[PDB]
C-alpha cells in the first residue's frame, strides 16, 4: 500500500480500488479555490471567536457548505458505493474546522470509527462504518501539522496497536485538495511548528441506519427549504432507505418531509391570484 | 427455556436474567385498565379509518402514549440494563398498533431485528439490538390470534431456520398485560379465527447509535413540551450521550435541546412583571 494523489477526473472505480487496497488517498483541486475562499469567509470570524479549535454546525455556519459542499459529486459518487450495496441510503455525519495553531503538538493517532460500539463486530473486509472528506483550506506540508496516515492499516484486525509514530506518512496538500478518511484509516494531525496557523474543514458522512454526530433540527426552516433533496436527506430532513421497502426516520408509515411540508407543493390558483 | 408469565412487582434483575435464559416473557397488570381505555379512546377511530392494521405515529395521535406509556418504568428500567453498559443512551425505535381483523392469516415468523444488517455481525450472546413491548388491548388468546414466540430461540446462531409453526407457544394475555420481545426473538401474530378483533399495541427502544424506524421531528413544539425530559430524549428532541463524554445528535458541540429552545429559561422579571 502506499498513500496516491490523484487528479480530479479520475474514474470512481479506480478510486475505490484505491481505497480497498490502501485505506484513504488524496483528490486533487476537490475544491476550486473559489470554494476556499467562500468557504474560508463564511467561517473565519467563528474560528477566531471559538492549540486546536474544532468547530463544527458547519451547515448552519456557512451557505457554501450546506448549498454547495455537501452536494460534491466525488462524495455522493463514493459514499453510493461504500454504503449503498449493503445499507442503501447514507447521510451526513459530522463535519468540523481543523485547525491548528502554531505550537499545537501532534494529535494522538486514531481510527474515527473507535466511538462506534459496532466496530468492536465489524471485520475489516466489511463496508466501513463512516467515511470522512478531509478538505484543506490552508496548504498542508510537514511542518504545520498536515494530517499523517498510515497506509494499509485499514486492514489491520480489530485490537491490533496504533502505528508507530515513524510508521505515518504526512499528507502534503495545496488549498482545495481533499483527503479521503474511511473511519478504519490510522491517522492524525501533526504538530504545528511553524508560526501560521493550519486549517481544513471536513464533511463526513455514514450509513441511515447509523445515529449521525451532528443533528441538524435546530437549523431555521428556511435554511432546509435552500437545500437540494439530497442535501435535506444528508441533515436529516428526509425518510431513509434501506432495501425492499424497509424505511427509518419515518413519520408513522409515511415520508418526513410530507409531514413537515417541507416538500414544494403548487398552490392554489385563487392564492396565486 | 419456558414462557413465564410474572408479576408486576417482580424484581428486575430476575426479569433480566429470565430475558437472558428465555428471551422473553410476559409482565402481568403492565399496565392499568384506566391505561388500556385511555389508549383505546385515543386512537380507535384513527384504527377504523386506517386483515392486519399496523398505524404508527403513536405520540402524535395519543396524549396518554407520549405522556404516560413512554414514561414507563418497567421500559426503562429494562432497557438501561440492556443498552447502557455497552452502548450509553437509548430512544424509541418504533410503536404501532397490533391490529387483527377476523379471518387474518397467521404472520410469518420472524426476528424483528433482521432488518439491521448489522444483525449479521452480532453474536446471540451480544445485547440486543432493539427490544419492543407488546401490550394487549383486548385479551390474547390462541384462536384470536395472540402473538407466539420460541422460548430459547433468541440464543440460536445467525442463519438459524425459523421455528417450526409446531414449536411456537400462544402467549395468553388479559387486558394490559405485556409480552416482552427481544429483536432476537422468533415470533409472529396468530391467526384471528374467531368474530371479533384482536388488538395490542407496542413501544420499542434501541441503542442510541442506531436511526429509528420513527422519526418524531413533524410533531408540534406544544406536544413537546409536554413531554417529560426523558420522553424528550426517547423521541429525539435531545442530544445522546454514549460513555465518556462521546455524544452524538449534537447542535455543533452543544446540546439540541438547548439550541431549539427547547429546556426552560426563566423569565426576566420586567417581562414577566
Ligand atoms: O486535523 C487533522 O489533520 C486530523 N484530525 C482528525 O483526524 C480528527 O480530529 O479526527
Ligand atoms: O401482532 C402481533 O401479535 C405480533 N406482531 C409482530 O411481531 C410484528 O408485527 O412485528
Ligand atoms: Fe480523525
Ligand atoms: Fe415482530
Amino acid at each position: 500500500p502506499q498513500l496516491h494523489y490523484v487528479p480530479y477526473d479520475t474514474p470512481v472505480e479506480d478510486v475505490m480500488r484505491i481505497l480497498k487496497e490502501s485505506g484513504t488517498l488524496v483528490i486533487r483541486n476537490f475544491l476550486d479555490q473559489n470554494t476556499v475562499q467562500k468557504v474560508q469567509d463564511e467561517v473565519d470570524d467563528y474560528v477566531r471567536n471559538w492549540k486546536t479549535k474544532q468547530p463544527s454546525n458547519l451547515s448552519l455556519m456557512s451557505k457554501t457548505y450546506r448549498c454547495e459542499v455537501l452536494n460534491h459529486p466525488w462524495m455522493h459518487a463514493i459514499c453510493e458505493r461504500m454504503f449503498g450495496p449493503t445499507y442503501g441510503d447514507y447521510w451526513f455525519n459530522g463535519g468540523s474546522i481543523l485547525h491548528l495553531e502554531p505550537g499545537e503538538n501532534t494529535q494522538p493517532i486514531h481510527q474515527d470509527h473507535v466511538f462506534y460500539q459496532i466496530s468492536k463486530w465489524r471485520r475489516p473486509t466489511d463496508p466501513d462504518l463512516t467515511i470522512n472528506f478531509t478538505m484543506a483550506l490552508t496548504e498542508f506540508t510537514v511542518e504545520n501539522g498536515g494530517t499523517r496516515v498510515c497506509p494499509g492499516s485499514h486492514l489491520w484486525e480489530n485490537g491490533h496497536a496504533s502505528p508507530a509514530e515513524e510508521d505515518m506518512v504526512p499528507v502534503l496538500m495545496q488549498p482545495g485538495d481533499a483527503l479521503i478518511l474511511p473511519g478504519s484509516m490510522w491517522h492524525s494531525a501533526g504538530a504545528n511548528r511553524t508560526s501560521e496557523y493550519r486549517r481544513g474543514f471536513a464533511t463526513s458522512f455514514h450509513p441511515c441506519h447509523f445515529t449521525p454526530i451532528e443533528s441538524h433540527h435546530h437549523l431555521p426552516r428556511e435554511m432546509v427549504e435552500e437545500m437540494t433533496p439530497l442535501v435535506q436527506k444528508m441533515l436529516g430532513f428526509r425518510t431513509l432507505n434501506l432495501h425492499n421497502n424497509v424505511k427509518v426516520w419515518k413519520a408513522g408509515e409515511g415520508n418526513l418531509e410530507d409531514a413537515t411540508g417541507l416538500k414544494s407543493v403548487a398552490a392554489k390558483l385563487a392564492a396565486a391570484l
